[PDB]
């Protein structure tokens, strides 16, 4: 069903490329009067692995089709790439780096993930993200959240930050919903912070080890504008990233929280 609805684009219909990925570009679809982004691949072979791993990502992203997931138009072929909405504040990771936050909008940023996730786990049978990180957290003209990059979902280096520990303590454990709990539990940190996870310890294999063992990135202090709000954060931060899976909470659990944070 999802194949279906996709269109196949060609590069002629694009104009204005404008890189803004980290390849990903900003084009402007002539005869649609708007613009798109597009995610082509970085190969120097135009591989029929990958052409058919854009298609599934494609195809899941269009499962999920959703207010807070971001919406998929198609596939390009003369330049192997997925075409999708364009976000023009682009992702969360820019943003953190950018300026200081209001808390609200931080709030908001945070419920708003929470609540795109938990409608991939409410999706039947539950669609696990597996990547998420404030590189794929994409925020719109106005600041609000679309979540993307599915390359690594199932429907069943930066990265070693947002790793669960039992993906460490075990080799090859069965995917689960609480992988993407605590991946959203050091979103929440950023958040908190501004700062990118562990970017001062040098040691990764240090520091992942001591993760085996229940270390995680430094409790921020309590904010002077919104106390209450930030402790409250900073716990549910804490239950999510615990080492325990399943005392964990659930992103049903999650959006509850949340969204009290919001008023
Ligand atoms: N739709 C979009 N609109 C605007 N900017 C985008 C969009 N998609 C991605 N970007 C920007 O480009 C970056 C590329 O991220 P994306 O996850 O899409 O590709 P990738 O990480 O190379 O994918 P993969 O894991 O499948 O190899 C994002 O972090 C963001 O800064
Ligand atoms: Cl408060
Ligand atoms: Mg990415």
């Amino acid at each position: 069903w999802a194949l279906g609805l996709l269109r196949t684009f060609d590069a002629g219909e694009f104009a204005g490329w404008e890189k803004v990925g980290s390849q990903v570009y900003k084009v402007r679809h002539v005869h649609w009067k708007t613009w798109l982004a597009i995610k082509c691949s970085p190969s120097l072979h135009v591989d029929d692995r990958e052409r058919m791993e854009l298609l599934e990502e494609a195809k899941k992203m269009e499962m999920a089709k959703f207010r807070y997931i971001l919406p998929v138009y198609g596939i390009c072929q003369e330049p192997v790439g997925l075409v999708m909405e364009y976000m023009e504040t682009g992702s969360l990771e820019k943003l953190l780096a950018s300026e200081p936050l209001p808390w609200d909008l931080r709030f908001r940023i945070v419920h708003e993930t929470a609540v795109g996730m938990n409608f991939l786990h409410c999706m039947s049978p539950p669609l696990l993200h597996l990547n998420l990180k404030p590189a794929n957290i994409l925020l719109d003209a106005h600041y609000h959240v679309k979540i993307s990059d599915f390359g690594l979902a199932k429907c069943n280096f930066g990265t070693i930050a947002y790793l669960p520990p039992e993906r460490i303590r075990e080799k090859s454990r069965l995917f689960d919903t609480k992988h993407d709990v605590y991946s959203f539990a050091i979103v929440i940190w950023g958040v908190l912070t501004q700062k990118k996870p562990f970017a001062d310890e040098k040691n990764i294999l240090h520091i992942m080890m001591k993760v085996v063992k229940g270390h995680r990135p430094e409790l921020p202090p309590i904010c002077r504008p919104r106390p209450r709000a930030c402790a409250s954060l900073i716990g549910l931060m804490q239950r999510c990233w615990h080492a325990d899976p399943q005392v964990r909470p659930t992103f049903q659990e999650i959006t509850s929280e949340t969204e009290d944070l919001c008023e």
